[PDB]
């Protein structure tokens, strides 16, 4: 496939709710978009880095000027027989995966359009609906707590979590088993904690949780393979796996026992494959993570999250959870806690193309 | 794809040279040939094991039985919409990976056939030739071992690999090392020592070989690593490495430090693929390992041979020096060092069906 | 000891219950049986594979084979002064050891006929009786279980297994345990488990089962070792146990702390006699597995399970639990939680002819 | 079996040459012989303690004790089945090593004789002739030394064992090594080295050396595993190899690759097959030791050095280097390396009782 041209968008897009952050609450999304123009075919593909480097480093800004001045030059016009050719062409800069990402989903997308078949087919998936957990951050009470459970319980989710922290931990989660004797619940611990407090993480093991999320510093192994040691519970790895060596390290020292994997966060679906085959070989579960996409990253995240090795519910839900109006054409609805996975060639969904441009804040367009 | 129908083969082709194994000199394959038919295009596959269970414990019989009467009529008429689908239909059946790879290995030419795309794109390879290296057996003498060596070195091979075992090691290499300083030079160990011979193997660290191939049992990881350990030389291993798990194995303990990949004895291309993610991971070279393959055989070696983990030289010779006359129309030679990838979607072969009817023993034709 | 001729048959023998596999559900086995003749007498040897390879992987069709085109023509007339001679004559052929035991078994037989003994005599026996262990499937509820154990505990079983599986462990053995405070209860696990499950096979501890058997991968050691780490209750293998080297590594690693021993899994009784050793040296509790044989196997299990490393009930249950007929003229039945060891010298059955003519789906007589 | 009755004797032989001790230069053995009856046949043992413990702890007085009034009346008149019955009835008696051994190796002849087989046959053997190697004491100079080895090599013996200690071990080794560069060299460092010595023991790696033998504490494993660490060369066991569990804790400690088998040291043939399966299932090779023992004993240790573990030559040298005259009426004399196994059933050799008498210091029959 020769890439002919190339159109980058900023765009910013309301949320339905607000949501607090480690930097205020964050009421809207600043999204890198970008078109990928080939043999009168067209791949997308969307950033999942923010305006702030809260969640980890990279930024709209530095991922902009990467991909405008660096990578589409890189690859405007080369001859790229399939994706591992594109990640060869990106391979001399450094770090900076999900810049690289946008470029690489979105190559991945038109491949598969190029081979007339959805996206899933070509990753190697098994299945066309995946399985919907949700996400809740702390409460102000106990009895707020069950509330908001109770109800995503009635609604289908098939995998609650709930953010934790220092003096807010087991007893809000041993309120909820105790409540929900069955439901499959897990917290994410948003790196608030570190091996001082292995005694309260601990404590969390008689409550069945179905793993802890990245409970100590984003980017370590090391300290999560001493706390894994001791704990009976999964302890799961999110900001931690950043390309398949670190899943490598993390599978040698025991780092954690189940994987959430966001292709982004990863540099892409060829990154998230070898990741797929190593956890896979080592038995450990991977799920599909969320980082808020509008339906061009959350259909990817869908055909992604059809492999084998996906056998845990993922953040998948609704579009119409987040935005009042997606980008796409279609309606990413899930129900009875499935999401189907959109039909069609590469990813299967359609800009709007008349809604993106008027939340376009800024565009370019780079041909070969 | 809808695989509708499928004949198999047993065929009996002379080598051009006589084979020593450990019960008998090998004269001639017996070979397991497999054509898959569907939507107008046909799939091939070739079986490596033989008819007695000397390198591995398959045999040409066992996996004839498990082709036709249980594979088959499991896939036959079935949609199998990737590779992976065909993976998971047999996924009930324990071991047997080369019978496996037989159907899966025709199934991955079919299906790249179907896209319209050489199978070595569709793998994710990234060249269209592969480096050549040699193999050696163990010489009457250490002169005809250097004539042969010397010999091997004009012809332009990039490697030369020496078969040796306790008693025929040191003097050998060390002697072809001085006549060859830059020479890269591998040792065959053949599963020939044990624990008890870690001194012999060790004194080897002082000649430089790329790698000590497979010197302890042909099932084992946990001895090699003790072995590994000791020296500053990469095993290399093959036939312990029967599929993902036990290459995850092998980079826990630090089993090897090259692998020697053949797609039949994991299984299949997915497998190998799975493979070739961990290696890659732990930055293990990966070379293309030969099993006296006619061509269909060898043209699926050399398009897997094209994947970026592949750093080494392998055993991609030319077809010549294996047969007088090969299966299929095209001639897979080599030059100066260097075996072009046969071009042509799928594989890129095709066999002349007058010389198979010629060389085939039994035969069996099925439709869904 | 010469064998001056052998005759090998393949049987389909009806079984009077109906079990499910991991490939729909069986109702009859086909059994590969072998007869061996020298110096006046009859060895008798009964082959434990079945027609898939479901279990592990050797089948009926590839065992077959290399009985009668490899094994007996390899030593037909030759003169083996003791097993160890024939094991020596079966070495290079690698794995199999099911289809090498139905030879290697039936020549312990017709060696110790030679010599005037009972086969336990020979093998270094201490007892003629062996306790009776029963195994349970999954019920469909709690209360059937439960029914199902009290009536085997009834009847005088001294151990009783259940078979297990993620969802389906703890509280039914928790049920069973509260119900019945002092029975001898273990769990199969069904390698239906990954050290993802470390957690829910963990919390199995309060439970005080007498074992787990083989959680993990049939074909893996090093994770098991991982689990055996963490758990009080024992970790018994079986499928991974293929030969006395696994047994060694076992040990090394700490991968189980009791042996489930399958003579033909192993390779034989000469196999069974190194890895008895292994064990006893090590502390670690054997017991008999089955695998439901007809009267030859069942007669081999019971001389083998006298050994003074076997003090845990076995899987030899009356003969008439399996068949409505079976091949041998002994009633092998137990009675309070014994089972006797056929009397006579060798295994002490004899076949019953006309009823094996009946049932003979194949049959091919071999002499020197 | 049941022993009718036995005769328990203390002979006096005289050395051909001055063996020296830790106490003493010693010129005459004392043995304790013994005779089995039971169904016309005769059963002999042959005891390898002394009169003082120096090699180990037990001596003829201690072993005369318990043989004559606690081991025999124990088993005089029982049933014993195989030699199994014989192993569970001295059970509750710890260590004593070698004086169980000679009732226990009288028995397992005595039942070999009463299976009608030669003992080799009944202990799982698989040759007729045991190669030979030789043993050198520290001798006045290294041209002494260099001159013995130099006649011990035209002689024919397969290897040359040379005692050394601190002080004495590099320079002299090292003239041996450069003389003889091809001969097969050993050296028996009598637990004359701590681990303070590392470095001396280390430099010796260049030498080539097949094994060092026993150079720490004769009780020892967790310093003799340190070591072996560090050495390439193998460490070879023989002191502190006082049964199986001792070597199946050897092998999990690495203490050492090579291991020296004395059946009396070990209790016996039942221990010493133990002790055999473990050490072949961790490839670790195997020779037989010698005691300066008499014609029984000489020819005891040759049955049992026929197993396929005994890899490496043995100190089973010509019974003439020894005896003026033996107490057997065979020869047992060794042939260019090779010591052929006396033939008869059970251990092929028979009491000049004349002599005997003539030898005998004391003596007691005793009958059921």
């Amino acid at each position: 496939m020769r890439i002919e041209a190339a159109e980058l968008r900023i765009l910013e897009l309301p949320l339905k709710f607000r949501f607090e952050t480690s930097f205020g609450v964050q009421t809207k999304r600043t999204i890198l978009l970008l078109r990928l123009f080939g043999e009168g075919l067209e791949g997308l593909g969307e950033g999942v880095m923010e305006r702030l480097p809260l969640y980890r480093e990279e930024t709209v800004a530095g991922a902009r000027y990467l991909l405008e001045e660096v990578f589409l030059p890189r690859v405007l016009g080369r001859d790229l027989p399939n994706p591992e050719a594109l990640r060869e062409a990106l391979a001399p800069f450094r770090g900076n995966p999900m810049a690289k990402a946008v470029l690489e989903m979105a190559f991945f997308d038109l491949w598969a359009k190029a081979l007339g078949r959805p996206l899933w087919q070509v990753l190697g998936g098994v299945r066309q609906a995946v399985e919907v957990g949700v996400s809740l951050g702390i409460q102000p009470s106990v009895e707020d707590t069950l509330r908001v459970v109770e109800r995503h319980l009635e609604e289908g989710y098939r995998r609650i979590k709930l953010k934790i922290k220092p003096g807010w931990d087991y007893e809000v989660l041993k309120a909820v088993r105790e409540a929900f004797p069955e439901a499959t619940l897990t917290a994410d611990a948003n790196s608030a904690y570190s091996l001082a407090n292995l005694a309260q993480l601990k404590r969390l093991d008689e409550l069945r949780l179905d793993y802890i999320e990245q409970p100590l510093a984003y980017d370590d192994l090391l300290d999560h393979a001493k706390l894994q040691r001791e704990l009976s519970t999964p302890i799961c790895l999110d900001e931690s796996l950043t390309g398949a060596e670190k899943a490598r390290k993390a599978i040698e020292l025991g780092a954690g026992r189940v994987f959430n994997v966001k292709p982004a966060r990863l540099g892409g679906h060829g990154e998230s494959l070898r990741v797929h085959a190593l956890a896979e070989s080592a038995g450990i579960p991977l799920w599909m993570g969320g980082m808020l996409e509008a339906g061009v990253g959350r259909a990817h995240n869908l055909h992604l999250a059809t492999l084998p090795g996906f056998t845990k519910p993922g953040d998948v839900s609704s579009a119409s959870r987040y935005w009042e109006e997606d980008i796409v054409e279609e309606a990413l609805e899930a129900k009875d806690g499935l999401m189907p996975v959109p039909e069609g060639v590469g990813i299967g969904v359609h800009l709007k193309l008349p809604f993106v441009e008027r939340v376009t804040l800024w565009q370019r367009y780079m041909s070969a």
